[PDB]
């Protein structure tokens, strides 16, 4: 069904189209982002993926040839922790139970290296869709970082969540 393949610039025009406004970019990728999404805005992230070993891995979720989502992994190899980030489905792919398959695939990649013992993520407290999806995928809420992210005149709270390898294995 859904496949995760390495992200490539060849997929950038598809990805760029999923964000209509600055706010949608910020929700996805944080307060540094500006609309339209541009390759220049992704340079630091992509360079992280060219380090050896790689600090970030970027992924495109595809169905056959069609790019329908994006996700990232950030590696803390000293501690054996990976952070999930920048998870999005194309707007036309939302509401079709593709959220969970994408998370399950991403988790598989995160735990592929046997030295990873923990996976984690941040989610804005108001991002109810994302938060429920993460819980369904087996993530436990671990805390709430108050007034952490500045966006305009607002400050957003960040829910922290985590999943241990033995929990991930127990669930599947
Ligand atoms: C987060 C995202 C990947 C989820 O996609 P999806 O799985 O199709 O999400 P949906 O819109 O179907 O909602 C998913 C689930 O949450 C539940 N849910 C709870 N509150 C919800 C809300 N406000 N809207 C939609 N679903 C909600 C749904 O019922 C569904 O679960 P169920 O089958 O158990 O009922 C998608 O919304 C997205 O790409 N959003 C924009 C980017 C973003 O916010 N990224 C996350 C942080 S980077």
């Amino acid at each position: 069904e859904l496949q995760l393949v390495p992200f490539q610039l060849g997929h950038f025009p598809i990805l760029q189209r999923w964000f209509a406004t600055e706010k949608e970019l910020v929700q996805w990728a944080g307060p540094a982002l500006r609309h339209p999404l541009s390759l220049e805005q992704m340079h630091e992230d992509l360079a992280e993926s060219r380090r050896r070993p790689p600090l970030r891995l970027l992924w495109s979720a595809c169905r056959d040839d069609q790019v329908i989502g994006h996700c990232q992994l950030l590696f803390d190899r000293r501690n054996g922790v990976v952070r999930l980030a920048r998870i999005v489905l194309a707007p036309s792919a939302r509401g079709q139970g593709l959220g969970l398959p994408m998370l399950e695939a991403l988790l598989a990649e995160a735990f592929a290296d046997a030295d990873i013992e923990r996976v984690e993520l941040n989610v804005y407290d108001w991002n109810a869709a994302a938060r429920h999806l993460y819980r369904r995928a087996g993530f436990r809420e671990e805390g709430l970082r108050r007034s952490a992210t500045r966006v305009g005149r607002e400050r957003w709270n960040v829910v922290l969540m985590g999943l241990l390898r033995q929990e991930w294995a127990a669930g599947g």
